[PDB]
């Protein structure tokens, strides 16, 4: 909408106060004009028709319980935009400052979040498996990263390419979580998963097997559920990425860690310059090796560590 840029204040899903960029024209809207061609947050009103209504508020204060998922979807989309722009010189998900749109309060008891081809969508959860999913910065960044993938490598959402797609979203979700630097970890979704159980998460990148996901290619899932295991086999790539950054010895194979920033540079380059819609795990290894070679040189520690990490998870 046409209006003037304003700054509201509210509380997120976890009760924390934050400022949000809004737009005033009769109402205050969740429209942040400070980033690209805008970040826009919508109310789906417990229904499934999208996007719903651009979020309107009378007073620019967002402290109601109903407001909290919108506050966080809007704010964490801003953090994710900043990560891609400041760290990777990428302007929004398309590279040309496309408007970023999110809807919250999708459906009833909805234990998921997704990119629908055009926008991000967040359930409120059922209060048992999830609370409103936009409360996780890693979740928001995971969703926006699906849009980045779709505009770049275009990894098909099934089997190995789909598990790479998933892992890319978990990797960058985690790197955005570290960028914001509030309680960062290598776990996925811990802030919004299972409010009645402390210390767990939806997935772990550091130890995928803690939640039954494979940490070695020899343990990959080969069935048809979950689009051929895209949220399962992602553990093999998540573990490789964790090892590249943090190091470790895994199934007897030692990896020298190179840190998060270099992990992000290598995987961003692989995603945007080498991966294709049909890339498999072996082709990801080759893309990551080539990306590290471009950035750091063929004789570099960074190249050697990429090879060690893929060796450790059984991907040649
Ligand atoms: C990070 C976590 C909390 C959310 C993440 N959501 P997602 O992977 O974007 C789904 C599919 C489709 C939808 C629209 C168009 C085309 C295709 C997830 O891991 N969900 C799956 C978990 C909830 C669990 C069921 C494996
Ligand atoms: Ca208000
Ligand atoms: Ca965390
Ligand atoms: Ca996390
Ligand atoms: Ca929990
Ligand atoms: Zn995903």
């Amino acid at each position: 909408i046409t209006g003037t840029s304003t700054v509201g204040v509210g509380r997120g899903v976890l009760g924390d106060q934050k400022n949000i960029n809004t737009t005033y024209s009769t109402y205050y809207y969740l429209q942040d004009n400070t980033r690209g061609n805008g970040i826009f947050t919508y109310d789906a009103k417990y229904r499934t028709t999208l996007p719903g209504s651009l979020w309107a508020d009378a007073d620019n204060q967002f402290f109601a319980s109903y407001d909290a998922p919108a506050v966080d979807a809007h704010y964490y989309a801003g953090v994710t935009y900043d990560y891609y722009k400041n760290v990777h010189n990428r302007l929004s998900y398309d590279g040309n400052n496309a408007a970023i749109r999110s809807s919250v309060h999708y459906s009833q008891g909805y234990n998921n979040a997704f990119w629908n081809g055009s926008q991000m969508v967040y359930g409120d959860g059922d209060g048992q498996t999830f609370i409103p999913l936009s409360g996780g910065i890693d979740v928001v960044a995971h969703e926006l990263t699906h849009a980045v993938t779709d505009y770049t490598a275009g990894l098909i959402y099934q089997n190995e390419s789909g598990a790479i797609n998933e892992a890319i979203s978990d990797i960058f979700g985690t790197l955005v979580e570290f960028y914001a630097n509030k309680n960062p970890d290598w776990e996925i979704g811990e802030d919004v998963y299972t409010p009645g159980i402390s210390g767990d998460s939806l997935r772990s990148m550091s130890d995928p097997a803690k939640y039954g996901d494979p940490d070695h290619y020899s343990k990959r899932y080969t069935g048809t559920q979950d689009n051929g295991g895209v949220h399962i086999n992602s553990g093999i790539i998540n573990k490789a990425a964790y090892l590249i950054s943090q190091g470790g010895t895994h199934y007897g194979v030692s990896v020298v860690g190179i840190g998060r920033d270099k992990l992000g540079k290598i995987f961003y380059r692989a995603l945007t310059q080498y991966l294709t819609p049909t890339s498999n795990f072996s082709q990801l290894r080759a893309a990551a090796v080539q990306s590290a070679t471009d950035l750091y040189g063929s004789t570099s520690q960074e190249v050697a560590s990429v090879k060690q990490a893929f060796d450790a998870v059984g991907v040649k």
